[PDB]
């Protein structure tokens, strides 16, 4: 009796996380059938899944490598999937019967698109994509309210933490991203952990002259190479301060960042009785997956076991707003409102691939990103599900062009 | 729409600890009505106890200052309590319709008794006396199976952590201290804390020397001296790990003790996909009282928050078993069974009295223990509910004589 599950960006990081968990827990018992795999135009890693699961349906988003793959999976024998492209393979999937479960783990504002036909189809949204969270929060609600079987499941490690910590007792009163989620679970205040990224430990002249190699030597797995230049910034803490508020309906003044470099506590929550509950392994995006593909049930791994004698020492620490005024910058982001995350996250996709390709320096990524929200008036959101977002969209795009004027004004 | 509650040992550290968490509670809200006080011989205390919190039932269990308590009593005006004496009146409050919960917190072997009579009565048991589990596990369990609706709720503060780290929608299908709880709520192994006591540092030259005022010395809140002494030789961690095997169903062999001196972890649950939960406060009995309280909710409190920063290293290291052998001998009694646990108890009574009153040394505990546990055999366990009791009672006894024979023949 088991479940069916699409791996959106299934090439990459999470996505061949999330095809490994699947694997190994299936040898213990087939508990999981892989029905479909989109990415965007890795064709030949596509093709290679492809040969192994042999899943109902693949898709690929760009039009130009489609024969391509479909004259790949010819040299598969007795196997004939549905082969689909773009958005409308991507609304053909969510809209499958044969599907419960829909990973996202594609990329950037880019992942908003599959988030939101996954929510309108009623799917579970194993949902790792955070930049669809902070740009479009109060919109996924709106979306939620309307899609009552629909559910995001938080896969981002902090936020996999996090849900794990409270009581499915109450949980099952409500779901993520819904007004009043806070109250029905008794949380008071959030600890939201991290690694602390490599240059946790530099001086501020060391940081000005910082360089993405640096950067991208990111310790225990390869993640893309955005999420690894935001953790290097911490913009990616300052972005998961934003998700945490609309998955958790958590205030801005409730959220603590806590700089725990040995990354086995990986966020905790305090009810309103002040106890506190976390939730700890070795670093790892196999459990937070898993967990969002099994909730609210457990299954049995063969996970290596957590070893406290091992570990040894834990330590925490704050994190340094002048070395890491992204921080700041998301707080002030979500506390102001509005479209002001959607800004925030827009401008932030160029200046880290500004960094990213050696075209700017480390505070410059900050300053781009100031400037632009800076730049930013609030806007009357549309009452109109599908007018808000064009709105959000439109906002996305000015905040992308701003940030690229500011660099080309300095250039 | 409150919760009726009797403290018993109200005079003690738990009981004194209950009323503090309680009073406080009732500022934010009136959510507790202390029902009723039963102590052993502390008559002016509880005098005092009675003209703050003027409970409906007062019990004293020694005769000899019944008429005392009376006759204080009197002085309180425009309050007319139920002034009770002994087991008649400890098993008279049991039965009140009027009480919804009682905390234990009388000490010893001697905890027992008004524990099941609590459970007879088909009352929430908040529970922190450990020895009757250790001592009548197996005995407690049938009679939870017969009081459907009886409950004990873990007050000893590992056992609150790990209670508090499971899913209720899980712990609402079964409870406490029953056949399959593990498997119901996909339990696969525990991390118990230990303070690591006063000794942990010291040299094997330095233990044999040690005297009951250097153990006496206990941080941060007075306990009884009988547990403070426990914590000192870790026989409390070695009651402990029994105490878990029986109140979760976890084997022995998935039962990790841990020194953890900051207190700041209380102990640990790993699922069966290796996620691990874990509770955290600082040290503390307030929120372990107040949580046996509330459960399955939690309520507002005004207590101190957690500061990670604040607290900045936490460490986890391995007891040594040759400076601490009470933990093993409480493991090999756990592994063997039978009526052992309650042999270990026993004996343990009155070893840790001997070297409270400066009789023995700190060696000398561990070798009396060891010695009774070798001159045990197993008895067949009685079927019937009221043989078991006395079966219980007879071992424990026993135990206790052998332990104070073996030390007036070394004497
Ligand atoms: N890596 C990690 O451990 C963590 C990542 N996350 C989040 O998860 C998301 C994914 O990150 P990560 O796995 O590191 O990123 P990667 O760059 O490693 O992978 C991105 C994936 O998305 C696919 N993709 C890109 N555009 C499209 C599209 N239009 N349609 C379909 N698929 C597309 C890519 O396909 P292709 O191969 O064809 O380019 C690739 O499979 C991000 O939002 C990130 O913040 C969160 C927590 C931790
Ligand atoms: N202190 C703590 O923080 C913790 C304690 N515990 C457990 O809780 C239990 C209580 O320990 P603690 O509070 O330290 O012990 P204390 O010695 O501080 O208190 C014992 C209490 O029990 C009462 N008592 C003794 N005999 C009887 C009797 N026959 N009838 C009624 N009341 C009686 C005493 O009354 P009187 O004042 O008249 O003598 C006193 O109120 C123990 O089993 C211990 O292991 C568990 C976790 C932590
Ligand atoms: C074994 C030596 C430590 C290994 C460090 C592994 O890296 C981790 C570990 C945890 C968190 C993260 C963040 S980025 C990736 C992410 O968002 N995740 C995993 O949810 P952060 O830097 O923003 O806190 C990175
Ligand atoms: C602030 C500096 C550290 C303060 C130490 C406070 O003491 C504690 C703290 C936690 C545990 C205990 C054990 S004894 C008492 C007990 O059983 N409890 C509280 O449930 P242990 O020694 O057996 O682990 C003692
Ligand atoms: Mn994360
Ligand atoms: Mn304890």
């Amino acid at each position: 009796k088991p479940i069916n599950v699409a791996i959106f960006g299934s090439t990459g990081s999470i996505g061949t996380n999330a095809l490994n968990i699947i694997r190994e827990c299936n040898k213990i018992e087939n508990v999981f059938n892989v029905k479909a795999l989109y990415v965007n135009k890795s064709v030949n890693e596509l093709y290679e899944q492809a040969r192994e699961f042999l899943p109902e349906y693949l898709c690929i988003h760009d039009k130009s490598v489609y024969e391509e793959l479909k004259e790949l999976v010819k040299n598969i024998k007795d196997y004939k999937p549905i082969i689909l492209c773009g958005d409308e393979g991507m609304k053909e999937i969510c809209s499958s019967n044969s599907i419960d479960k829909i990973v996202i783990g594609i990329d950037s504002f880019q992942g908003l698109y599959s988030t939101m036909y996954a929510i309108m189809n009623n799917k579970i949204v194993a949902l790792a994509n955070k930049e669809s969270i902070v740009s479009a929060g109060f919109f996924l609600k709106k979306l939620l309210n309307i899609h009552k079987n629909a559910k995001i499941i938080p896969v981002d490690s902090e936020h996999s933490a996090i849900f794990q910590c409270l009581d499915n007792n109450k949980v099952l009163k409500t779901k993520c991203l819904q007004d009043n989620f806070s109250k029905i679970n008794n949380i008071n205040k959030i600890f939201l952990c991290s690694s602390g990224g490599p240059f946790q430990n530099l001086t501020m002249d060391e940081l000005k002259n910082v360089t993405s190699e640096n950067a991208l030597k990111h310790p225990k797995w390869k993640m893309g190479k955005k999420i690894t230049i935001d953790s290097a910034t911490m913009m990616n803490k300052g972005l998961e301060v934003i998700e945490t508020h609309f998955l958790f309906d958590v205030d801005y003044n409730d959220i603590e960042v806590i700089v725990h470099k040995e990354c086995i506590i990986h966020s905790c929550v305090e009810f309103i009785d002040k106890s506190v509950i976390s939730q700890m392994y070795y670093p790892d995006m196999q459990i937070p997956i898993l967990y969002s593909l099994t909730w609210p049930d457990r299954i049995k791994t063969n996970l290596k076991p957590l070893d406290l004698a091992q570990v040894s020492t834990l330590t925490f620490h704050k994190p340094s707003l002048e070395h890491f005024p992204c921080i700041k910058l998301a707080y002030q982001a979500g506390i102001k409102g509005n479209f002001y995350p959607t800004v925030l996250n827009a401008s932030n996709e160029i200046a880290n691939n500004l960094f990213l390709n050696n075209k700017i320096k480390y505070f410059d990524i900050s300053s781009i990103i100031s400037q632009v929200l800076e730049s930013f008036n609030s806007q009357k959101v549309s009452e109109n599900s599908e007018d808000l977002m064009k709105q959000i969209l439109q906002i996305h795009s000015w905040a992308k062009d701003k940030a690229t004027d500011i660099y080309n004004k300095h250039n």
